[PDB]
Formats: structure tokens, sequence, C-alpha cells
């Protein structure tokens, strides 16, 4: 019994970071094999943050105009390209601590770790989920720019985030390690906000399945309701609407509780119209949201 | 602010992944911690299942010899040349010293204290997160099936200071374990009698502490213009099973007091109220939860 969310230790993600400078800006680097990824809008000044020419911007700088440091090693940049937002750095030293990995790219909703950085140095690392609105919570003591966000299956690391700004609602974004944003963003210094964010519904459910292998039954009615029907009332309470999908992913523990899905989805129908009345699920007043039904399954499983 | 929406986080967990290995002795395994030529583990490692209820552990260690227990390190199997016991604690001497053996201090830590726990499952880290010591001396931990001798710490300047290690798991769903001297934090003992854990309480201090970091970064809703007397405040505490607050915390919370121009027991007020209130979808910090696993140290140095 307990159920404490979890980030993936970070020490293979650790032997990876690195400082990245380019004339006064500095920021972090992921270091793998020889080529050192950070976000692109290092090369920008004052005057070029409003509306930049990157590619432009970026040929014109040499390689010694980089300042990649490893611990106390500069390593050395003899190349430098663009990959839509990240900046790819080609340095003269392979990484002897490169672990197994992969980039990949995930979907609002899934769950990882970032290893906060500053300057290089990893600060403290955190489990969270891309939020329906493309944005991660987490503050300014949550990582500046260059940190990473990843999962570890097996013993390879799958980076699947990196981070490029903070907004000023408490909530930061960035792209895939192909430089692809997620969400409506732009690397530039201009007038940018997060829509407004949802509650994403296939994680409350798996978490109240989590609640009901831990024996925290309380909520669980006789109901059933359709998809059709769920979904009206979710949106009304700013919850993600439920597809297919999600009751297909939702399965597993469906089969391993006894309990359909949508005879799930009666009970937190149930517990958006009435609240839960004073009482605590998994030991919490509130509805979780950031356990995937894969987390619960590794965590409960 | 700089704190707006901020999430709590475990320290790096490098290095201290380098020191997991896994510990066998007869049909038991669990984790143990490699530190130069010593790995430190439960010493219940070496109980059977009869011996649970009231194992006689210097009559069980007697028994043993080095050849009884299995010290794995990834695919490197160590061998163990020597073996005592200290208080809770066992120490196996090995003939290799871990290279990968960071800067360390043992240090025992008081309710209400973070520190991050490296959860592991034979030998192998699974997963970190960041707690506090609860005024019962428990810690709320993971799911469990084998996590034993899993290790909790803090990191200050590269140098990893441990704090905890993982013992049992009390039948409520919380844990108990020692410090890395083998002293047990709370009244508990490592054995299958029936245990449980005292009521737990809110850190008030931690709250508190909480409260002045949402100041600092302009969330002020909660604020009110009262103010209250040190043991007015426990009064109400209390029956909100709140714990009480002392002159030291008092005195701890001081710079925060001093940089949002709130005094402490202002603050107190507030919380007074807060407590009467509830916070009922409105949300401190970007947090729809009252936070009491930050202490007032970590917010000092992040409001500089
Ligand atoms: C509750 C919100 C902030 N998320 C987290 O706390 N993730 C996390 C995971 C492991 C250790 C520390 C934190």
């Amino acid at each position: 019994s307990g159920f404490r969310k979890m980030a993936f230790p970070s020490g293979k993600v650790e032997g990876c970071m690195v400082q990245v400078t380019c004339g006064t800006t500095t920021l972090n680097g992921l270091w793998l094999d020889d080529v050192v990824y950070c976000p692109r809008h290092v090369i920008c000044t004052s005057e070029d943050m409003l509306n930049p020419n990157y590619e432009d911007l970026l040929i014109r700088k040499s390689n010694h105009n980089f300042l990649v440091q490893a611990g106390n090693v500069q390593l050395r940049v003899i190349g430098h390209s663009m990959q839509n937002c990240v900046l790819k750095l080609k340095v003269d030293t392979a990484n002897p601590k490169t672990p197994k990995y992969k980039f990949v790219r995930i979907q609002p909703g899934q769950t990882f770790s970032v290893l906060a950085c500053y300057n290089g140095s990893p600060s403290g690392v955190y489990q969270c989920a891309m939020r329906p609105n493309f944005t991660i919570k987490g503050s300014f003591l949550n990582g500046s720019c260059g940190s990473v966000g990843f999962n570890i299956d097996y013993d390879c690391v799958s980076f699947c985030y990196m981070h490029h700004m903070e907004l000023p609602t408490g909530v930061h974004a960035g792209t895939d390690l192909e430089g692809n944003f997620y969400g409506p963003f732009v690397d530039r210094q201009t007038a940018q906000a997060a829509g407004t964010d949802t509650t994403i519904t296939v994680n409350v459910l798996a978490w109240l399945y989590a609640a009901v292998i831990n024996g925290d039954r309380w909520f669980l009615n006789r109901f059933t309701t359709t998809l059709n029907d769920f979904n009206l009332v979710a949106m009304k309470y700013n919850y993600e609407p439920l597809t297919q999908d999600h009751v297909d992913i939702l399965g597993p523990l469906s089969a391993q509780t006894g309990i359909a899905v949508l005879d799930m989805c009666a009970s937190l129908k149930e517990l958006l119209q009435n609240g839960m009345n004073g009482r605590t699920i998994l030991g919490s007043a509130l509805l979780e949201d950031e356990f995937t039904p894969f987390d619960v399954v590794r965590q409960c499983s």
C-alpha cells in the first residue's frame, strides 16, 4: 500500500548534461555521442529575440562562438546545424557516459521525468505530465532552458522534451529533441500565453483504478454511463473528452479490477457533480491526473 | 514570480544509483548501500519467516559466516570478508571499494525535514521521490514489494548526506526505517509484531514557510489583518491535527518574516483562517493543497 508519484532515476541523464554559452547567454545542453543539443534561442541577443531569422543568424556563427563545458572540461565545437528549434553542436569528443537512448514524441496527458538543470548542473528531478494545453507545470526553480524530459524503458532513455521557455503563468513550454514544439508556441520574445488547461480525464480514471487496487472502494457505484453522456458532463467541468482510444488503454485495468471503463466513468461523473463530501481517495482530497494508465500498471502490477 | 507553479523535486539520484547493490542471505533478497568497502543493509536480511516475530539478531548473526552473504553489483559478485552489526544495520565488509563512492556523510534527521528516496528492487533503482519525515516518524513511500534497504538522502555541494534506510511497511501503508547507524526513527522495531503508527499531524512550520513563499511570489489572497498569540494559535492548530509551533520554529521563519514584512504570528493568524475556511478549489502557488513537505531551509535559499 502507498501511492507516491515517482520520477525515474536520473543518473543516466545526469551524465549527459553540459553547459552551453553563446555570447552572454548561458543554458543547458544534452551531450549524446559527439553532439550537444540545446535550444536554438541561445544564439540570440536582445536585438534578435524579436522576430529572428535563426537559420541566417546561425550560419554566420563560426564553431568557436559556442562555449561547451562539461564539468571543468571544455568541449570543442567542430560543427553546428539547426533542426527546427534545437541547435545541434557536433563536438570532437563522444560522451563516454552516453546511455542507450531514443528520441520520441509524446502526447498530452503522457507522463515523463524532468531533470532540472542550471548552467549545466543538475539541480533536481520531478515527475510531470504534458498538460492538455501542451505546457508543463513548473516554476523558474524547476529548471531553466535546455533541461530535458525523459522516460526510461529497460535500460534505454527515451528523451521526449526539452525546456525552451517559462511562461508567466507558472508553466514552461518546449519541444521534442527534434525541435518540434509541443503546442502553439514560438521561441521568440512575444506575447505568448497558455490556453485554458483542462484535467486529463484518462489519468484520473487510471488513478481511480489504482485506488480500487489499493482497496479504496467507497466511490464505486452500480451505475454505468455512455461515453457520449460522460463527455457531456466532463467538458462542463473542464475535463478532457474521453475517446475510444482512452477506453482501450484503460482495458487492462478494467480486466484486473472487474470495473468496466464506463462503469468507472459513472463513479467519476458522480464525483464531479457532488464532490467527495468530506472523503479522500488514496489519502488525497483531490483527484490526481498525472498518473497514466501505464504508470499505474507498472506500480500496481 | 520565481516560485509560481513550483513543483517539489527530488535530488538527482545518480550519485546514489552508483552505490546500490543486491544483498542475499539464504532466500531473503533486499538492497544494500555500497560505500567504500562496506555494504550497509537492514539486519533482518538474516531472518527467516519464522524468525520475524521475535528474531534474536545477535544469535542469528553469530551463526552466519562471510560466505552466507551474496552481494552483487550489476553482474559482479562482491566477496564478503567480514560482517558486524550496528544497532539495526548490518555492515558487510567486502574486498572491493566502490569506485563510484561519492562524498558522503551519515546524518540523523528530525521530523518535518525533507529528503529524497531512491526506491530500489533487487539492488536495482526503480524510482525516486521527495518526502518529509512525518511527525509520527514514518514516511509515506511507494507501493513496494521488496524495497527494504532503499536509502533516503540529501545532496549538498556534491556531498551525499544519507539519513534514512527503509526497513519495514506498517499495516497503515506507511514505512519505517533507521538512520545509517541503525537507530530507528520513532518507536518501531524490526520485528513482525503488532506495530502501529501514531496519529499523523501536519508540519505547521513547513506550511507557514510555504505560505511565506507564496507571499514573496505575489500570491496574497489568504492574508488577513489579524495576528495571534503563539499559544492561541497552538490551541486552534492542534484541533486541526496541526503540529504545535515552538519559539524555535518562530525563529526559523524569521528571515521570511523580515523579507515580506509579515510577522510570523501575523501569518499564523492567516493560517488559522485558512484552516477555518479551507482551500476549496482555490490555489496557492498553483497548488490546490496546503504543502507541508517544503522546509523553511529550502524556501529561504530559493527566495534570497
Ligand atoms: C506533486 C507534483 C509537484 N509533482 C511531483 O511532485 N513529482 C515528483 C516526483 C518525485 C519526486 C518529487 C516530485
